[PDB]
């Protein structure tokens, strides 16, 4: 039994804070490492000790194993957690840790580069009884061998070469074959509306291994998990234990030790195929923890120390439903591009029932163009799936982010999409409903400018002079003698500008407390977000944060 | 399966906030509606969206169905919860909601007006095997038919006509009959020291139905529940399941769907009789939730959405004891009258163990003369009943309310009454011990004025002038040269006034921090409430809040 | 069934606050009593009512039964809890309470003075089948009787007289006997590396009795429990139930009622012997509560009221591990002496997972030379024992205490000692590893003074004058014209003084927020405690709080 006194977390952002929280929960000290850019980061801040690594690019910063392990030796860390990304999956680094006496909360180096090759991994998988996507490389016959090959591979089959021709019937296989240009043809099975189902595997040193239910990660933005959930909405008990056992046999196969997940893919027809196993902890791991009450990082730490998994498979719980969403600094209707800037506004959503949020940022922080733009992960748990969904949706309503372009408006729509409620999931969901997910702006109504004006005007007190502190002249009132209150504002939202003239012989209409604009459109009292950060007023309007500011005649004239 | 996005709560005060909290807990948006008087109310405040209805009287405000349903359509509510009171029990409104596509978290309109008639309800009840209070209308014979009738109705029987003559023995029935004036005689059973026991029923759409234990609501101020508890102190397992099944058969009878309770009545002899069923959620519902860990409003919402009750009767828990008390703006020793004014002081009691408080007010709020004067409901849970009682009592000690007359001093006495500890309950408890519950004032001792003075004097700093900020002249000290500290105060409590002269060559005695007056009556250091709100000092004295203020020679001389 | 309305706690410090918290948790009012010195104490502060007793020495203060019981009658207390120490174990006081109608949350007076005599207690114990340490008083033969006596007493035996000669073999017994001077010889069994294992017993009035697992309290500073844990690290199920039953039979024996523990002693050989039973609640009781989820004071209160223990022995839980440490105002490397002074600095460690802390002090409080110098008890719970240990260690890291000498540095070392992790426990542990537990100072490195200076300088702003509030002259910067920032400080730590000269053409290095000094020793960002209290700066350095202050040329020259 070894034992960690200080755990070094060789990573950054959300995940670094994430692991660090679990360490702390056990009385274990935490060590962070940072590039020069993250010198003033949150993960470095919440760390008991930090150590400066490289400079800016991950290439010569967080990827510098030798320095990371050096740091660990110097800062007195007895173990290393690599979190996901970076060096979490490359035996070289896993071995170098071994060649240092450092425990490595990960799978033994072997399993790593073994699963790192499409080849040998395809090998070990078949051996353990893990279904693989029927294919047919090597040989490339003509109008006769393919017929037999294709026949077993299920007929909804594809046709490639050596660098598509979707065959649907054996009767279409005829012309399907006589097509070669630019003979040499491959027979790879094509999958219909396939859901991405992975299984959370977790072993220990004592040969025990188990799967902690499965997660669906179908909704993906041009390859890249955007939403995750556990359990997988559709499949029942049998299908679960089938894929779980498969994954468990897959891990037993390469003698796995830590946490990792087997990433499958199952069509509309229930057949599930191995795609690849992640020899690290999964990003979307929170939804699993949600429905199981388990701290996978704690577990991750315990096996490292060499203890035995606290449960048997008959005990792995699975109650309720939890949905996870990834908040990025991407651009919704902007071809999704790593928008890196400054977080002028960043308000997370209050603690509340099944609410969880694993972030790595805070207001004022800069989103550098050197790392994954993931701001935070919002997770909601619910008894039913509607609950988790409706809760998660509320967490997205109560979250605002300004100073950057965010995939937040996008995510709000997804959870609030009839398609998503109905669980009509497959890995093409994103590109399918894109028209509803990535709309296009509507100039804003006079309904809006009045609201924005009121808001701004009320976020701009009036200057109280020490000379005369209670001067009625400090009113942002608009008071006029016999006529009605007049206030005129030159506002500019986005790349548009209006000259809102506020008039009201009726003091009512709008008020504003904290970060809430309380409006009264004759009869209906509604309240929305209105947050002032600097010379900017971020207003919540139709589920989209709009930045408003005053026009500066001088600035621009220049 | 339908599904609520926004839930409109067609009600106000405590219950409105109550339901709204559950909605929010599920990620469901909430819509409020208000009269013009409640335009600035707490329930409107804690609402995601509010809508102005009528004006002042419930008649043309919260009772205006057409507008309430209009509001719901306009504000985007997919369902309506009517809470208790108002329109929560009248098929007309329940149907109008149906004729709008709105889900109505309540029983189907049928059961409503069916149970709304003493007649037809008496019908359906007998049919389902629900005991009714033996009576004898219709026929009115003389000295012979009554003998047989009375004989079955149990002899402790009453005698009415067509608009009392308590018969106790068959041998007294003789003269009991020859009395008619102003022949036409009715034979209705009389009940001895009857406890009010109701059962919390809750069905769904799928025909399932169950009872969630029972509640005793015996202690009533001239008809009106004042205290409630669950479970009913006396009765055991058999009696519980008997009344429960009875109530469940009663609900199955009219095809009930939501939440509701069957209100029974059982004498000293264990026989229980149906009185009426409430086709809504019960006000005193918190004590039930307390001993069951169930959110009846959540459940209420779920059946509306059409899900199935999450439990079977073998699972309905029942651990511990919970007591509920109703805080009103009534007048203890003032013939109990709807005292409507301004809440100058309103301090609830800190969160603590089994403590719960469902209110609908806050300091500064006005208690209008248009609605039920219920301020809040204080609920305490305990393992035993003494625990709940002692805790609840502590919550009443730590609660202060000034600017109005309150039934709070009254309630404190009830929980602290030997009769109530001993569970000597029957529906006459209130009018019986009235002498101990509604005492009569004692002028206050010189013991008091000294205390009040010290308090006031210490709630009145001394004016620090910007001219000279640390001036020793700001001391509320009473400093005198060689003699002892002299301070004289002209105080007036209630309709009495004293000229407290504070002298002390001993700086000690009293001090005051926050809302606590710490006194030291030579040897005994005691601490009580002393809260300053405006030109008024509310002091806790002998379990009764006393308002104290300074006498104004000018004001009155005028 | 009697019932407490107000509970008087006849004690002080931590335990008084401790019991008072449980009372409050049940809605039970609490009454405190104090000496004149504790007139402004925390336990008196957290009390609903307090009563002045004696003056300074416990002799004529908390030990004055007559006054304590008088107080209880006067303050309206229906019961008395004596906590540990003082009068918690002396039938005289227990009887006097009886002769007053006061419930006494303790064992019936009988058991008290019965267990109070080494004699009669040795009697009752043998009768109930409770092993005792084999001895041999009365008779004192020569070279023949001892041989037989010694033979049964296990040969690792001692030899005393009437006021040591450790015999190890029967073959050594020869010369072992012919030694008498200054015949009259006693034969008492000697124990090898004995662990101190006591069992938490708890009965009621209804004859039921049970043991709530055991606690190990081996690590003791020259007789005096310093560390405690539950369960006892080594022993298994059989040994547990054996000692438990023994203790239970011991309590049944004298007809015990409340809480108490049987203090055993078991050698390396597994044989356990009775030492004495405490007829009160144990100080170290929190570790037991930790691993059982039980409030022993609540229980203590309930049996007093005459209820029946809520569990059977098959239910007494035992999950996880909890370690308790006693924080005293002793002197680590100062021959352990009751250091009584003023708590200039007292910061407990934040609420966190298995964290618990039962204290009786607060910053500013004076540690009088009249009572047990125990500041607080820090308890950490963990799933495994390493967890509890590592957590508890973190609680000791996050705890600072200045203005006195504290056994805190000592305790930190114990939990962080390889010997303690390995559970190498026996009652000699303290005096054995003393060399590692009570080191000796090392003057502090230039590494330190730079740190202390920076800290001090940064805890000393610069004086902002109302005259000119933003004056750049307020910088504690060290700004110099063309050269580098110069700041010179005359600091004095302990009885040493340096003239730290801070120079930095690099603004970086140190910063300071809250009570954290964030340092950057080129590459490694570390953070430690630095708390300013008055003209003193308490810095955390190498797990030892160092007091630093500025040298005053005038003060000393004088």
């Amino acid at each position: 039994y070894r034992s960690i006194q200080r755990l070094l977390v060789a990573n950054r952002g959300e995940i670094a804070c994430r692991v660090m929280r679990s360490a702390r929960a056990l009385g274990i000290g935490s060590v962070a490492v940072h590039s020069d850019i993250d010198r003033h980061a949150r993960h470095v801040a919440e760390a008991d000790i930090a150590v400066d690594l490289g400079g800016a690019k991950p290439a010569d910063s967080y990827l510098r194993g030798d320095r990371i392990i050096a740091a660990a030796l110097a800062s007195g860390a007895q173990a290393i957690h690599p979190g996901y990304g970076f060096l979490s999956e490359n035996a070289d680094f896993a071995r170098a840790c071994e060649e240092a006496g450092l425990l490595f909360l990960g799978p033994p180096a072997a399993a790593i580069d073994a699963m790192g090759s499409k080849s040998a991994a395809k090998a070990l998988m078949e051996e353990a009884g893990v279904p693989l996507v029927p294919g047919y490389h090597g040989e490339a016959q003509d109008l006769e061998t393919f017929r037999r090959e294709a026949g077993r591979i299920g007929y909804p089959v594809l046709l490639k070469a050596a660098a598509m021709k979707v065959v649907e019937r054996e009767a279409e296989l005829a012309e399907a074959l006589s097509s070669a240009q630019r003979a040499r043809m491959l027979v790879e099975k094509y999958l219909l509306k396939p859901r991405h189902v992975e299984i959370q595997v977790f072993a220990d040193r004592h040969g025990h291994c188990l799967y902690l239910n499965e997660r669906d990660c179908s909704i993906q933005r041009r390859h890249q998990k955007v939403v995750e959930e556990a359990p997988a909405p559709g499949l029942g008990a049998e299908l679960r234990r089938a894929m779980g056992e498969a994954a468990v046999r897959a891990a037993q196969a390469i003698g796995y030790v830590g946490a990792g997940t087997v990433e499958f893919l199952l069509d509309e027809r229930g057949q599930f195929f191995f795609m690849e196993m992640n020899t690290r902890l999964q990003v979307e791991h929170p939804v699993t923890e949600a429905i199981t009450g388990l701290d996978l990082v704690a577990w991750q730490i315990r096996v490292a120390r060499g203890e035995a998994l606290p449960l048997t498979q008959e005990q792995v719980p699975l109650n309720g439903h939890a949905i996870e969403v990834r908040l990025y600094a991407e651009d919704p209707e902007g071809d999704f591009l790593p928008a890196s800037g400054r977080l002028m506004l960043y308000r997370e959503a209050a603690a509340g029932p099944g609410r969880r949020v694993d972030s790595g940022v805070r207001e004022g922080d800069e989103v550098s163009p050197f790392y994954d733009p993931m701001l935070a992960k919002l997770i909601a748990w619910g008894e039913t799936r509607e609950e988790a969904r409706q809760r998660l949706l509320a967490m997205l309503a109560e979250t605002s982010v300004g100073g950057l372009r965010t995939n937040l408006a996008f995510l709000r729509r997804i959870l609030g999409h009839p398609a998503f409620a109905a669980a009509e999931l497959d890995t093409g969901f994103i590109a399918r409903h894109q028209d509803d997910l990535l709309p296009a702006p509507q100039a804003l109504p006079e309904h809006f400018w009045q609201a924005a004006a009121e808001a701004w005007l009320q976020s701009e007190p009036g200057h109280r002079r020490d000379d005369d502190p209670h001067s009625p002249w400090s009113r942002n009132d608009g008071w006029r003698s016999a006529l009605a209150r007049e206030s005129d504002l030159m506002l500019r939202c986005r790349d548009e500008r209006r000259c809102v003239r506020l008039r009201h012989a009726s003091p009512s209409q709008y008020r504003l407390d904290g970060d809430d604009l309380v409006s009264r459109v004759d009869g209906v009292t509604r309240r929305s977000a209105a947050l002032r950060r600097g010379r900017q007023l971020f207003l919540e309007w139709e589920g989209e944060l709009l930045a408003i500011e005053a026009v500066d005649p001088i600035a621009e004239a220049e």
